[PDB]
């Protein structure tokens, strides 16, 4: 529909420049003719989700790499993809002119963009906020009569969420997560630092905290917003750490288990919001499987927990098989969901690297890795940041797929945007991962899924410098002869006749 306007900032690849009168966009989505496949290609050399079509062939010869679709080998259903509407994201989006705001939101939420269907909503303030607040800062208000949404919600976040939902043709699911409780419920009486809820699960402090979740859901419902899920606490391990710099609330896994069993589970289940799902953990993967064991082996907690939320700090190394793999083996009926991912968080790397292909490859490699370990969705962190990677009240700056430059009324779409879009645009909610078997050892990363309507999607990432010819075999349908260029990502789509 409209191609990428590239700009280089001296990193390995380009950003696409958008402004008040121009942004890259796709045509309305249409499938290739039966017997035809679509290929969307992005490359370090500068291609951005460019469309080509090719024939599906009856025959194949050669000893080249063959990836054979296993359409009846079924794995997880996919919930979807999206990102977080933090205070920082909202402020950056609304600092753009109305036309640029629209093109940014269309980029993410419309069918002319990459089709996000998840928005994560912080419950009150976090690090990506410029003001520290909760919804119930008046002390000793245990019945939460003075609970209320401030302007960060009513004037910034909620109107933007409504605008995203208007642009979306896919149903959008909202996920809520709190960072801190009111300080008068906490052992340290501060939003940050080491501290937990006072007392013990089942007591007034814990009951009040559980009621705060229902108050939040009630308040958003008055604005005609309903949630798909809540997490039990953002990064519960953080509040156990001396000097933790920003909003947190510490829970051991035993504390989280008992809070869920005695307070949050029953309180949600007794409310009009009983259909909202509860996700546990919302933290880094090295806490698994231990955290899952502690919480889910208690039947009283387990009956309230619908899923496990995991965060991915892509700058840091940690095992996948010993964490996600083991958790799936031990608790195959509890879904895993990636609720936050980010890059650029190390103090010694530029928070925002405009045009970094490497950071793009980190996003897509992460997503593939998550999907191969049974995870049902993937949620980026801040939807948009400034060129510093902010604002952020403790200067904990990071990268974002969209960077806003208010002085030019411009925003920049990073390689990370396109790497995420290779999945989000082409994997509708309810898609199911299926097998994909390589005929020989190779350097590629790939995943295959089947749409609800039976159509096929395959994503192929090449993190190597070498162009790799390959064939995809769909045993019902035929062969797709293609090539995976070095430093590329491709998405393949086709109809499957039986
Ligand atoms: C928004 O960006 C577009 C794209 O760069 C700008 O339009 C370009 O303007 C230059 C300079 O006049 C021309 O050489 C290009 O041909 C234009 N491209 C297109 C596609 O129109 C546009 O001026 C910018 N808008 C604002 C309000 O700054
Ligand atoms: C495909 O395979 C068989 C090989 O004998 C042949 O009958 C057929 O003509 C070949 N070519 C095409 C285009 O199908
Ligand atoms: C359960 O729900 C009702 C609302 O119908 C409420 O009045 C009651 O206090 C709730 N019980 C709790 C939160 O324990
Ligand atoms: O994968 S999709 O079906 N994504 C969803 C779209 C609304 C139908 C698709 C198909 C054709 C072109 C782009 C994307
Ligand atoms: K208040
Ligand atoms: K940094």
């Amino acid at each position: 529909a409209r191609p990428c306007i590239p700009k280089s900032f001296g990193y390995s690849s380009v950003v696409c420049v958008c402004n008040a009168t121009y942004c890259d966009s796709f045509d309305p989505p249409t499938f290739p003719a039966l017997g035809t496949f679509s290929r969307y290609e992005s490359t370090r050399s500068g291609r951005r989700m460019e469309l080509s079509m090719g024939p599906i062939q009856a025959n194949h010869t050669g000893t080249g790499l063959l990836l054979t679709l296993q359409p009846e080998q079924k794995f997880q259903k996919v919930k979807g993809f999206g990102g977080a509407m933090t205070d920082a994201a909202a402020l950056n989006i609304l600092a753009l002119s109305p036309p640029a705001q629209n093109l940014l939101l269309k980029s993410y939420f419309s069918e002319e963009g990459i089709g996000y269907n998840i928005i994560r909503v912080p419950m009150a303030s976090c690090d990506f906020s410029i003001r520290t607040y909760t919804y119930a800062d008046t002390p000793d208000d245990f019945q939460l009569h003075n609970f209320s949404l401030p302007e960060e919600d009513t004037k910034l976040k909620i109107p933007l969420i409504h605008r995203a939902l208007q642009l979306a043709q896919r149903p959008v699911s909202l996920l809520a997560s709190p960072w801190t409780s009111p300080t008068w419920l906490k052992t340290n009486g501060a939003v940050n630092g080491k501290g937990s809820l006072k007392g013990q699960p089942g007591d007034i402090y814990h009951q009040t905290w559980a009621r705060y979740f229902v108050k939040f859901l009630d308040a958003y419902a008055e604005h005609k917003l309903q949630f798909w899920a809540v997490t039990a606490e953002n990064e519960p391990s953080a509040g156990l750490l001396s000097g933790y710099p920003f909003q947190c609330l510490g829970f051991t896994p035993e504390h989280q288990r008992d809070f869920i069993a005695r307070d949050l589970g029953p309180t949600l289940a007794n409310s009009t919001h009983h259909n909202v799902r509860l996700l546990m953990l919302d933290d880094q993967r090295l806490l698994l499987p231990h955290w899952a064991k502690v919480v889910l082996t208690d039947p009283e907690a387990a009956k309230y927990v619908h899923g496990i939320a995991v965060h991915w700090y892509l700058d840091f190394l940690a095992p996948a098989k010993a964490t996600l793999g083991e958790t799936h083996r031990l608790f195959p009926n509890t879904m895993l969901f990636a609720s936050e991912a980010c890059v650029g968080s190390k103090f010694w790397e530029q928070s925002v690297r405009l045009g970094s292909w490497d950071r793009g490859m980190q996003y897509s490699h992460s997503i593939i890795t998550n999907l191969l370990y049974h995870v049902v969705g993937w949620t980026d962190w801040n939807l948009a940041l400034n060129p510093e990677g902010g604002p952020n009240w403790v200067r904990n700056f990071v990268d974002s797929p969209i960077i806003v430059d208010i002085t030019k009324d411009t925003f920049y779409k990073q390689p990370m945007f396109y790497h995420l879009g290779h999945f989000s645009k082409f994997i509708p909610e309810g898609s199911q991962r299926v097998g994909l078997v390589a005929s020989q050892k190779n350097d590629l990363d790939a995943v295959a899924l089947m749409h609800p309507d039976g159509s096929a999607v395959v994503v192929v990432l090449n993190r190597s410098s070498k162009d790799v010819p390959l064939t995809i075999k769909d045993p019902a349908v035929g062969f797709l002869e293609t090539i995976s260029p070095g430093y590329s990502i491709h998405t393949y789509l086709w109809r499957r006749q039986h």
